[PDB]
């Protein structure tokens, strides 16, 4: 079912700021790793007139390492799967909101991707496209009404030094029981390795372990 | 451009907690009496799962008596018209996004509207259908970055009593020049008058007025 | 037990950025008509460093004009009285929280007031002192918990043009059974009358009146 | 001056839903190793009617295990030392700020605390004395300002299984110049290792660790 190595397939439609797009992405990685790498490409709307980087973590905690003593509410839920949906909240004001579907086809997973982004200051760093990665952060993870729920302090590095805050809400909804972990974290690192001009072209990483803090 | 008596059609495109549904309007209103009535009804997506007080707020604000003290950001707009975006945040975590784009052909508003809600909690008011109507508000308006905001502390009363409260942020653009308005407020009233079983047929009205305070 | 004409005393006690500081004020009002004048002196930690601004509206809602059709929780409370607490969340980070315990001697109040700043922006208009007055607004009170709360979406006019908005949520605890009144509003409009330099020496005035929104 | 053995009394003043309280503490930590332990005891306003454990954390990032590679704000900011402003938000409204300004003598830290509490709802898990514990977590810390912030997603663990959610905010400020480190985190996790019935004596427990993350 869950292999060591799998293919990914997406097609995100999204709207930011009133401007629509359509990304598609194929990519591939590792679920008992940790690591992921996806090959995206913009084929409505370009050039994007806002930054990428808040696209990025849109483009499935499947791809995290899950130690034995936690149970892994992702990689349980397949064949039948999980959705998510989530909530980045940015300190200026810019809300954005999104979903995926993930189904499991062969060796392949497929995301049905929707983002939509609302009320980002036109001077600010979103619009003026002024962000330089994610920070790596750490995801709390903790049940509620019997699904999964994830919450992240997140910060974009931008031009010039400074961070810019997003607070992330993800809930995750398996489509099948699963055995519900106890309260745990995520750490994670997201990268874009490269990209051409206009980021028609992006290549994505990621890396993702779960832990039980400290020790 | 502005007449004493206008007509209105809309589409609006949604998901909520996932499931997707399309939204038809017709309707009519008098802008400069600030009174607007529509019918409403579900095309995709019947019967919808969710508390339909929701939607209604996005289903104009050229719709607003202004006084003449005020200058009217809305009705200045037009024959060009206007955009706005709004985040719904609830208190239990439920977000939705909305954006509406609002064109003028001869004496017909046409409204396309797209409208997303996440992290709904399964047993919470909304996806468990126990709200009764949306009590009156005061939304408070401000020029920020060139463009106006408005904000609202909303609240929707509950099956049993009780309320259930949504803080709104909505930015509205102009897409010409126009004089911009001091701070202010707008009054709110929305009811919906009549609906079948299900949501699918629904007739909505609303009255606003936008005032200096106190005085 | 309230009159017409009220007296009022009372001492704050502060700390803001950990500048500690104390106020005492006199004044009088007019309960039924819903105005309030009140001298205040700093006694302790002169000059403050401080927009003044911050700590007004934590200078009774029984100076508020109630109609015969709506609940008075307020003036229903006495002569035992009544509490409140609150919390002002500003949009720069900035968070306050204050609380007032209210008695009732013969004709005069008296307010124990407590007052804490915190998370202030070294450059932001607080702590650089570039507010000019408090907008009008309009709070939304609805019962929670068989108490009453107050939410208002409120905004400093700043030096130079421009708002900054903060939130407040209060509660009020009435130190009696009262009759509780359903969701309604109160108008509110405070205004600096006059101060000496450093704000040492200041008189301030409010007008509020309840009402039960559009009509 | 920063010793591999260092000792700590501390007085907290503060005020939670209108109750007043005054503890003292005294205590010893290993700032080189992350590790702390206090006895606390209250000396006015026995029996606290709230949760304990929203004090916890206010009873110093000195106790943080620093890598060679991340900047010591705290261990530099000697013998001057240092202050922290924090506010914490909760997830049904409650709203705490509190400060500490910490001076050192000898080997002796000191500590002036000042605690306030405000919006809890008076059937929550606080006001009915229904927590746990914290759970451990991550505090993202950042440069804003030419000062340090800390941002922290903090869960209760509850009597009868579910979370409890604060937000945390921390601004720390050094009382001369520092080297200023670069976004990096401080795992934490504290523990009460025993009380008496009212929790008016209390011995405590932290342990905290920087660093870079995923690595
Ligand atoms: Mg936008
Ligand atoms: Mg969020
Ligand atoms: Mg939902
Ligand atoms: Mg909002
Ligand atoms: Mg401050
Ligand atoms: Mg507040
Ligand atoms: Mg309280
Ligand atoms: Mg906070």
């Amino acid at each position: 079912v869950i292999k060591s190595d799998m293919k990914i397939k997406l097609r995100m439609e999204g709207t930011v700021n009133g401007h629509k797009f359509v990304i598609e992405g194929e990519g591939e990685g590792k679920p008992y790793e940790g690591t992921q790498t996806m090959n995206l490409k913009v084929k409505e709307g370009a050039p994007l007139p806002f930054a990428y980087d808040i696209l990025t973590t849109v483009f499935n905690r499947v791809f995290a390492k899950y130690p034995k003593h936690i149970p892994d509410y992702f990689k349980q839920s397949f064949p039948e799967g999980y959705s998510w949906e989530r909530s980045m909240t940015f300190e200026d004001g810019g809300i954005c909101t999104a979903r995926n579907d993930i189904t499991l086809e062969g060796d392949c997973f497929f995301y049905e991707i929707r983002f939509d982004g609302v009320n980002f200051p036109p001077n600010g760093p979103v619009m003026q496209k002024k962000t330089l990665k994610w920070e790596p952060s750490t995801e709390k993870m903790y049940v509620r009404d019997g699904v999964l729920t994830g919450d992240i302090n997140m910060a974009l590095l931008l031009e010039g030094g400074g961070h810019y805050r997003c607070d992330f809400k993800t809930t995750y909804k398996a489509k099948k029981g699963v055995q519900l972990p106890d309260y745990h974290f995520v750490d994670h690192c997201i990268e874009i390795l490269s990209h051409d001009k206009d980021y028609n072209n992006v290549k994505l990483y990621e890396h993702a372990v779960a832990h039980s803090g400290l020790p």
